[PDB]
């Protein structure tokens, strides 16, 4: 682990600077396609898209796991929905399956720690079956939370060796905007209350408890902000773990990844705190609806793209963008060049 | 005209209450995915969409025109980079050409007025070459205004008979955002230093000089704020009118319009202004970088999807956001519904 931290590649500086020559080029007023040019210049600097912005296969990897913290009442989805809706992703009837598949891109269901009977078509990485009631002690051992790092970094990369170049991440758990409230508390140092949303409709009435018990998971655990994979095991979960192992991967293996919503960002705080050389392979898609969203973003120092009011999960928005990130690809290698047409602008 | 104007139908709420109703049953937490399913319940209630959300043909209807204004110093683009940009657009090489291919939507170039020899490719629609100088006179007759409106109304529900069920707008012509923060001004009542941008790459120097132009459009050519047309002819430009026929023809078609930038807002606010019925058929993209692009988008009450600083034209962001479009579309029928999993929530 600590040799694949210090395997992470840095950008490919040579590559950028070619990149905004060529978009300088381009048939337009320079810097006129803003965000779009600076996106392929960010994709020509990983060093797995071989110095030039390029997207080839896609892939969605959808961590799936149950909280036990959601035994305090802190969600209204019956705890099998997550099991249920699994299995759904194995069907091709989710949100995520539906918007992956308008990407051309192939969603991977993975299971990490689903309360429930082993499900049939998703990949096998459970841990146990839930994570601990943060709310009383830790979600999960430093060893387990490591061990899952470790795994899904490995699954990832290895996905790259297959063709894909592109990854979107996701989840589906129960009750856990409440982790990532916790965490997201804990790595920006903004009060409970400032961070805690409404997750899958949750009544108005019982927010208040949502917010005590952050509080106690905290205090109870005593979480130390400086050491992410601490954060994770303690008031984290399965699934915020394992989305972390797959941008710790992509990293590794010098590929970028698209966040999804809140649980991403929570997950995404927790990767740039493992090894901050993550950060320049991150790309957001969409601003999530959840309360905790803004502050979340700001210590990320992220745009999102999208401002769809969204609030699903399932990795959904990172399916929604992918067609922006080939946007800014089909930009860079099929738009003409001014001094073709003998255009010369100042 | 006026029985084009007549002739726009309202908006089907029969079909808008049933997609509500099937949106809420489909497999996720109600609500939680936000605008895409108000997106979704907009497009069924367009009497041309066949009472549901769905994208048959796209095409991106592209208005190219010059602006005598361009001798007033507010542009630093050559003005024949039009002629040549209009060019490219048959060549399949300029920035909407290539975002549009990556949508599968065709570009329709349209020659309103461009002072050149007529572009062959190009669908000669040209009133003259180039419109009057607004700064000491209109830039055009009412007469001209209506024409264009007409026939350019014509040619896009021609379309629809095709098999055309989304349409973009955009636009091409040097110094255009002038008379566009000119229209912007007189709409929305706002001063022309608080509407006035940059442009293509105009000098922060150079500023003022267009700001002055601005103020004398409007106080030699006293353009009456209630009257799209007059303020169209007045103080707008062939290009800029092209884009409202646009929205009209949609709108008489019952179909969704995708607007573009800040110039495809101007032309937005005077076809609201002529015919307000045409509001419900209005789609945003982008959040267009231009200065006056926050005015002029509260006056429309309009909220884009993408933020990504763009300001190039061409209807570029329109055929950015299509795929949007189709996801809510593909949301609407291919996902799965609560009641076949048996899940119940609140
Ligand atoms: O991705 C987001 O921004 C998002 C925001 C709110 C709720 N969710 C989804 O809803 C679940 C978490 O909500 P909750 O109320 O059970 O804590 C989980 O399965 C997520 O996929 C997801
Ligand atoms: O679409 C926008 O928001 C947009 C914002 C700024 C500039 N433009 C493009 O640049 C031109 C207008 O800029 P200018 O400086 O000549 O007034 C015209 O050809 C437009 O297509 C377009
Ligand atoms: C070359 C160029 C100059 C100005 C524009 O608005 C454009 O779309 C292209
Ligand atoms: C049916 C359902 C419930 C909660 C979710 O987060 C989800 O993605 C789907």
């Amino acid at each position: 682990l600590h040799a694949l931290l210090r395997d992470i590649p840095a950008p490919d500086a040579e590559a950028m600077a070619r990149t905004q020559q060529h978009i300088d080029g381009l048939l337009k007023p320079p810097g006129s396609l803003g965000r779009l040019e600076t996106l392929a210049v960010q994709l020509a600097g990983m060093p797995g898209l071989n110095g030039t912005p390029q997207v080839g296969e896609k892939a969605v990897l959808v961590m799936c796991a149950d909280h036990g913290v959601w035994d305090e009442g802190v969600a209204v989805s019956p705890k099998i929905v997550t099991a249920i809706q699994a299995a759904n992703m194995t069907r091709g009837t989710t949100g995520v399956c539906v918007l992956a598949a308008q990407a051309g891109a192939k969603v991977h269901v993975i299971d990490v720690g689903i309360d429930a009977e082993p499900i049939p078509g998703v990949v096998n990485m459970r841990v146990a079956r839930g994570c601990g009631n943060i709310a009383v002690g830790p979600a999960m051992s430093r060893l387990q939370a490591e061990a899952l790092l470790l795994e899904v970094s490995r699954y990832t990369c290895d996905l790259a060796q297959r063709g894909v170049t592109l990854f979107g991440v996701g989840e589906l758990g129960m009750a856990n905007t409440t982790p990532a409230a916790a965490m997201v508390s804990v790595f920006t140092g903004s009060d409970a209350k400032e961070v805690v949303g409404i997750g899958a409709n949750l009544p108005p009435s019982r927010i208040d408890n949502k917010v005590d018990v952050v509080r106690r998971a905290i205090a109870i655990n005593q979480p130390n902000p400086r050491d992410g994979i601490d954060v994770l095991s303690k008031v984290g979960g399965f699934d915020l773990v394992g989305m972390t192992g797959v941008m710790l991967g992509a990293a590794r293996c010098g590929l970028p990844v698209l966040l999804d919503g809140f649980l991403s960002y929570s997950a995404a705080l927790a990767a740039c705190q493992i090894a901050p050389a993550v950060r320049p392979y991150l790309i957001p898609s969409h601003f999530s609806a959840e309360k905790g969203a803004r502050i979340a973003l700001a210590h990320l120092s992220m745009e999102p793209y999208l401002h769809m009011a969204m609030r699903l999960g399932e990795g959904s928005g990172a399916a929604l963008a992918m067609p922006i990130v080939e946007a800014a690809c089909a930009m860079f290698h099929n738009m003409g060049e001014l001094a073709a047409s003998n255009i010369v602008l100042p």
